[PDB]
């Protein structure tokens, strides 16, 4: 039996057996008042106080959200679907601690991805018990609101001010500040890490003044706020919010009245409409996301980044070799997971049309031009590979690299990785390569689990990443010092060294996707 | 309805419609006891406290001051004349805030020019509502005492200690420190900006110990305290103060008695005499200005500048291409606004006599020599252009450049601009070029106003300056980051880069008026 | 009438007319309990408190001390003799302030010389009223105990712990910290300056932990603690203290008993014996001076200097062209002030014998060797000039230069001057040149006094030093910025630039007395 007195009252956890030892898990600790009825669309408000012992012994409700139904029954997609009841009552967090209770452990806070429209901390691939067992770090994760219910904005007006999901996150980070020492945590040693939209969230916490003092350092996997799907403009945010009212027969006059009306709709009606607040989406649509609200975000992030207004600290940033592929089977013509997807020039052009709907003909010709001077053999897989690279480079790799350049020019240490190992257990087909999302299991140390059959090499690779992440968190420096590993150099502008993470040959390389990033970064934004 | 509780009690403002949105204006908030009767010539004293709601809904009294009557009915001069009642009761300030109320906005404090003899915050070209609407900054301006009533000095003696107008300013800056957060302001992010005498005031706040902690950074348009009209010596201050007594039949024995006597004169009698406390003025006379009082100013400013005694922070400094011209029609022979003013050598010499009255024959020959080796064609406009340059270089550009050299040698970032756009709406004739004072409307964003017919190019130029000023204020760096603009480099000694602001071609240049500034700066002061 | 409430109670000063204006002088303010009876030889103790108004309107008792009787009636010597009653009751200080009272003036604290055996703040050449009038600085000076009564040491034992005179000084510096703001002073801007033993005192305050926070910066004229007369060893201090007891029939058993006995002797008996506690003195004997007591001084000063244990701040250090001469007429054979003192080789050798009594024959041959390879003409004044240089170099110039090297190697700004003007009013004969002590009148601004007939050039030189000293005090940098003067560069090791102060040609020079200082500094200490 294990009970911890927090600032809001007692909580009980369970004992887990991990890897020959023990871990104490507190699942589903509330961190805010349930945001229901009159609190829907409003910033999270703080917890009442409680008599009795709270039983944090099972995962809590995931937040309301649409589910991916493109591959029903397929483990590749379904592993990302929520594994607990959906409810509006979803502001809870989990804590995993070493046994015996440590004395001043470094704290890792995970923020999940899902396009700001989906995700949940209770997923199998986010289970923190392994990191706690092996590295003696404490691992925290929280649920935050997604979709309209999390990011509906009607500018300035506090009935729906914008960024509610980011504030749920910020309020959980605070809960860590006030309570984590009771669990044996060191509030002065907190690293945020997250992937995709979770990684862009982490990048925004770096920019947010209310976040400055709620963490020490940061890890960004395949995401940053300068990615093109990450921040909704005020223009498009209003168009969307009013388009939603129209669809739910909530078009009114007085703005507060539109919110009051939307607060009377049932969650399902709002979920059902979210998809259509846009004339045409892509498989990369973020219908409701971060906006510049003058509160969490005080100006457009490009400006803040460029002029150096953000927390000075170390960052670890990285991406996967085939980020783009996973998106092509959600709309691109002649793509399937159940065949090799050898496509034609004509399919590719149509492809660009799906991914770049509001872009001029010339703009599209310009991508075709940059990505189809091969180099050279009349390889059939030419066009399929180029469409993956197009989507990866524009959406993930290039924005990640630029964020890293920009951040390090203000003087701080940064480390960049390029993950190129395809999991032996990957259920998607071989042509999709080293996919978006599939370094996570390596970071949480799933292949360490003996009775799960990853390879021996995967076990060793995982053991080595877990160590680098943990060393990063505790000491600002992601080295594996014992087993005579390849030293990971800092990323500077000019040299721009990165580290390759693979199962065979770990290498130091320079200037990842140089030619491609000149295209996305200097030419394409003018278009 | 909008009411803010301040430290002195409540105030009500009005709602303005600007550019499709709203701005809240509080006009005429008092910031000091009215300096009347026994408080005339004394440092401002602090506000009593008040029950009821103060109605800050119209501009307040401008301070007592003579008016320019050289061009009655001419919009070019009259636009600078005071647009509210003159009264001794004039220590008030205005606040403009974004709607919805922001959370921690950067604050811009404007200090007007007028030779320390004239000016008022209520002028059309100082209306802060545009900056507030477009940049979401808060804009403050205040009225401070000018002429004898603001700068009469009888050394050490506190009945008339000197610098009262500078202390009115300092006391308004304080009012910002104590109250601005109630308006949504961030007291820790205050930029002072001002033009001409207003710009020299800003430079003196940098030197004043009582000001150090009342602002963050500073913007100086066409003015600095090392300009030759900016600081009155103790010698000339006494001669003047006693000359005024003599003229008003206030010559006494006991010094306090002379003040007591002057405090019995009516404002108009003092105004009427101010002009003659000098044997001969120029169109650049500052009969009553800043002095070294051992209080606001603790030593002569040249020494403080040279030896590095001032606030360490970023500055933005600049000047206009034809600063000198506006002064030539206020006394220089054969100059008129109603004709081209082609003058002769003989007129030019007489001209120097008007502008450099107490200077030796040789001194005057030396200006003629430096400014009349052309380069070369027998152009008729030769002499007219040289007299403008003489007055500009000596009075504005050269002192501004030297102040910037001197300030940056102590390690801080500085930015220098050279404004060379002549407003399409300028009522003065073409030969007067890019005049003193006419970048102000661009900085306050008047050409942004659609229904006012500035050009489209002027709109775009203004939009770009407003952004650079605002970025400067918020982040210390005056870049326009979005529209791929010319980056503005820091001004260092040795390289001395500056930025040109025009409607066509924005450029990086080096060593503005190199030859001319060697003349004014190294040779002329010996004379 | 002018009354200031201090922490010990009220004081009244007088009004002085200086140079067309006014200065307020408080003469003889007590700063410690009178150190009489049972307090003789003990550290100074703090002031009781007082009702009534203290009348600080005349100079106070100078401390007990022997007088120079070598030239009775001669203004050259007698100007250094005490000009008030000698008494044991002598711990008082003077304050001079600008009129009108300033607001936050920089403070100059003067510490007089006199070999630690003589001196007094009430001397004519230490009158602070001129500095106060002209520079608007506040000037403080204090009386501190000298000779046995100030520096008697019987190690560790607190009845006579050592350094009492240094602690009198330290306690006056404290009095400045607690009280000077009431006079208009800024306690955070205090420069210590002093000459000879006063200059060595200043150098020891830099080393003393109890002094660290009682001043900002320091000026050393012809003195430093590494000079060879400056610090008595523990060995020689005991030998002396016991030799004094023996002479006064106070030889006892219990050490406290010897003090108790000496506290019963009358001041005159102690004064009369001080001279003989040494088998043989020189005209540079310091029979009772600073010692390493483990309290004011925590280790030998050479070590502290060399290893960088002292206050980090700016210093101004300098010396006079003929420091040595004044000492030759107090014992050196064939020297007189009443003739040219052309001496022989044989006289010179005897001379070395007077000045280096306990030094080996070889040691003496070594000085002769270094100082008598001329360069070359058979000039009669050869030997007379060399004996002056010998005494100057060893006692003043060389130790001053070494102190400056050593101090600047730890990173702080230092300025070095070489004063080479012989006063037109000097009563000593021409051959004695630019003597020890005769830059003081220039620093206090005596030649500024119109009705005193120094030359016009001397007036201008003085005006310029007063300004450099004052700029040093206020701003850390001794420049004269207005009258286009020679800029004074910092003294670094390697380059070692110094400034020459003379009436004609002010110059930047390098490596003063290079050859000579290698001799005194590297070879002579081994001997
Ligand atoms: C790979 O599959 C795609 C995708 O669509 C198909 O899925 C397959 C697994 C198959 O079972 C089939 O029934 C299904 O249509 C193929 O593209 C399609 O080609 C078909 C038939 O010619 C067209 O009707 C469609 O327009 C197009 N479908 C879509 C959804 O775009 C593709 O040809 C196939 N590629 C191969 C074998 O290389
Ligand atoms: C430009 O005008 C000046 C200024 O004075 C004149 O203003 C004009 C607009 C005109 O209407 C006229 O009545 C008025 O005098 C001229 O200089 C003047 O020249 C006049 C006539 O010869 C002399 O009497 C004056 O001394 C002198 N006036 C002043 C006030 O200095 C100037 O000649 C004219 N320049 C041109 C046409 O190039
Ligand atoms: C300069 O004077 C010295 C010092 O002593 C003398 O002082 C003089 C002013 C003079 O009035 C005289 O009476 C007095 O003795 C002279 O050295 C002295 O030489 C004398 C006479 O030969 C010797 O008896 C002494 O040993 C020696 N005196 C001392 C005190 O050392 C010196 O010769 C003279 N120098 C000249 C004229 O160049
Ligand atoms: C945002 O504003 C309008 C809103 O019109 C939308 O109504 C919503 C409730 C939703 O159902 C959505 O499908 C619909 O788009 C957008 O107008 C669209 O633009 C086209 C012209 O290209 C017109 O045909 C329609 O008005 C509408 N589209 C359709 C398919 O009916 C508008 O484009 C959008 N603004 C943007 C994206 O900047
Ligand atoms: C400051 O002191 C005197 C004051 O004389 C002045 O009296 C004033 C009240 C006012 O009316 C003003 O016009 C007048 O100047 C100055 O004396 C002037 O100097 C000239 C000699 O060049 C004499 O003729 C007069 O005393 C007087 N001028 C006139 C036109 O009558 C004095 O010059 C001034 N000091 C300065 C500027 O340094
Ligand atoms: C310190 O200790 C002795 C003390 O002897 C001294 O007695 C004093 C009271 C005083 O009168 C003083 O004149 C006398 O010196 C010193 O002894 C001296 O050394 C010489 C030998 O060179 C002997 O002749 C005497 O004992 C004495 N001198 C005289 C002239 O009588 C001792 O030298 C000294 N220690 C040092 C300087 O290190
Ligand atoms: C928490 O679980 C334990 C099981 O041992 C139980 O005793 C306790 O009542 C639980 N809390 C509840 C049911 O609210
Ligand atoms: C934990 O470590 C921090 C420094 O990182 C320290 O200041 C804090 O007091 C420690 N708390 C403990 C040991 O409980
Ligand atoms: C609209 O209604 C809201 C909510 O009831 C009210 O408080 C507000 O003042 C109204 N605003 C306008 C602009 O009519
Ligand atoms: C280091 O070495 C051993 C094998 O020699 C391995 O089992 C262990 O996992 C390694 N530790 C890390 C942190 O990689
Ligand atoms: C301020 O103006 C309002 C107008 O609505 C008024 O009600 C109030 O009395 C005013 N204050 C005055 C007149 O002092
Ligand atoms: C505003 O920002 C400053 C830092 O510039 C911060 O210290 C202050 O507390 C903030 N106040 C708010 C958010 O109200
Ligand atoms: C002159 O009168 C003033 C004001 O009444 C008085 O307080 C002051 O002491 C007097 N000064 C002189 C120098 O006569
Ligand atoms: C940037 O670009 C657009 C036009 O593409 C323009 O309307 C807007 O005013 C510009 N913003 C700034 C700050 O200049
Ligand atoms: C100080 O001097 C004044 C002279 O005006 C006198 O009134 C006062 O009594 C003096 N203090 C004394 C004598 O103790
Ligand atoms: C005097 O100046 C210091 C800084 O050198 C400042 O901290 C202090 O408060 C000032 N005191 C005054 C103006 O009374
Ligand atoms: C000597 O006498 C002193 C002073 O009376 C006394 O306090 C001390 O204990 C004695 N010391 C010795 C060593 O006899
Ligand atoms: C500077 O210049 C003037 C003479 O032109 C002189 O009288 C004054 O004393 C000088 N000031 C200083 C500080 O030397
Ligand atoms: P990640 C899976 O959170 O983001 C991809 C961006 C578009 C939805
Ligand atoms: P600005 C118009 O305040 O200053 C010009 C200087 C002389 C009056
Ligand atoms: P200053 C005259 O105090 O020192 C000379 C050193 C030996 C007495
Ligand atoms: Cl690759
Ligand atoms: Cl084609
Ligand atoms: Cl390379
Ligand atoms: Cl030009
Ligand atoms: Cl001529
Ligand atoms: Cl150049
Ligand atoms: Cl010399
Ligand atoms: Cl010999
Ligand atoms: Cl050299
Ligand atoms: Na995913
Ligand atoms: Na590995
Ligand atoms: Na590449
Ligand atoms: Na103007
Ligand atoms: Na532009
Ligand atoms: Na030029
Ligand atoms: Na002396
Ligand atoms: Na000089
Ligand atoms: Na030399």
């Amino acid at each position: 039996d294990i009970i911890i007195a927090t600032k809001n009252g007692k909580v009980r956890g369970m004992q887990l057996t991990v890897f020959g030892g023990t871990v104490t898990a507190f699942l589903g600790i509330p961190y805010a008042q349930p945001p229901l009825g009159r609190l829907r669309f409003k910033k999270p408000q703080s917890l009442t106080k409680w008599s009795d012992i709270w039983n944090a012994t099972k995962y809590a409700n995931s937040c309301c959200q649409n589910i991916d139904q493109s591959f029903p029954g397929f483990h590749g997609s379904e592993m990302w679907n929520p594994n607990t009841d959906l409810s509006e009552d979803c502001l809870y967090l989990n804590v995993w601690i070493p046994a015996p209770k440590p004395k001043n452990a470094t704290v890792l806070i995970w923020i999940y991805g899902g396009g700001f429209q989906t995700g949940t901390s209770s997923l199998h691939v986010y289970d923190g018990k392994f990191l706690a067992r092996v590295e003696r770090v404490i691992v925290v994760s929280m649920n935050y609101r997604v979709g309209a219910l999390g990011f509906l904005a009607l500018p300035g007006n506090p009935e729906a001010p914008g960024n509610m999901g980011l504030f749920d996150q910020q309020l959980a980070l605070q809960w860590v500040q006030k309570n984590i020492a009771a669990f044996g945590g060191n509030p002065k040693s907190v690293t945020l890490f997250g992937e995709s939209a979770g990684a862009a969230s982490v990048s925004l916490h770096l920019l947010s003044p209310g976040s400055h003092s709620l963490f020490t350092r940061a890890i960004l996997q395949s995401g940053s706020f300068n990615a093109p799907w990450a921040v909704t403009s005020l223009y498009e945010a209003r168009n969307r919010t009013l388009n939603l009212a129209k669809l739910t027969g909530c078009s009114r006059e007085n703005e507060t009245e539109i919110i009051k009306c939307l607060r009377n709709k049932d969650p399902q009606e709002i979920l059902l409409n979210e998809a259509f607040v846009v004339p045409y989406g892509t498989p990369l649509s973020v219908n409701f996301g971060p906006t510049v609200d003058g509160d969490f975000l005080t100006d457009m992030p490009d400006i803040l980044l460029e002029l150096g207004q953000f927390k000075k600290t170390q960052i670890l940033v990285g991406v996967n070799k085939d980020e783009g592929t996973a998106f092509l089977v959600y709309g691109a013509p002649g793509f399937s997971k159940d065949n090799n997807s050898i496509i034609t020039r004509k399919e590719f052009q149509e492809g660009l049309k799906i991914f770049f709907p509001g872009v001029s003909e010339f703009g599209k010709e310009s991508i075709l031009f940059h990505y189809t001077d091969w180099v050279d053999d009349q390889r059939p897989e030419n066009y399929r590979e180029a469409l993956g690279d197009v989507v990866g480079d524009y959406n993930f790799i290039c924005p990640a690299l630029e964020f890293t350049k920009k951040f390090s020019e203000w003087g701080n240490n940064a480390f960049f990785y390029y993950f190129e190992h395809r999991s032996s257990k990957l259920p998607w087909p071989e042509w999709m390569g080293v996919m978006h999302g599939y370094e996570i299991e390596f970071v949480f140390g799933l292949p360490l689990e003996r009775r799960d059959q990853y390879t021996k090499a995967e076990e060793i690779l995982s053991r080595s990443i877990v160590k680098r992440w943990a060393n990063f968190a505790k000491y600002g420096n992601p080295q594996e010092t014992q087993n005579q590993s390849t030293s990971w150099p800092v990323f500077k502008s000019t040299e721009q060294k990165y580290l390759t993470l693979n199962t065979e040959s770990t290498r130091i390389m320079t200037k990842l996707r140089a030619q491609q990033c000149r295209f996305w970064t200097s030419f394409f934004p003018k278009v």
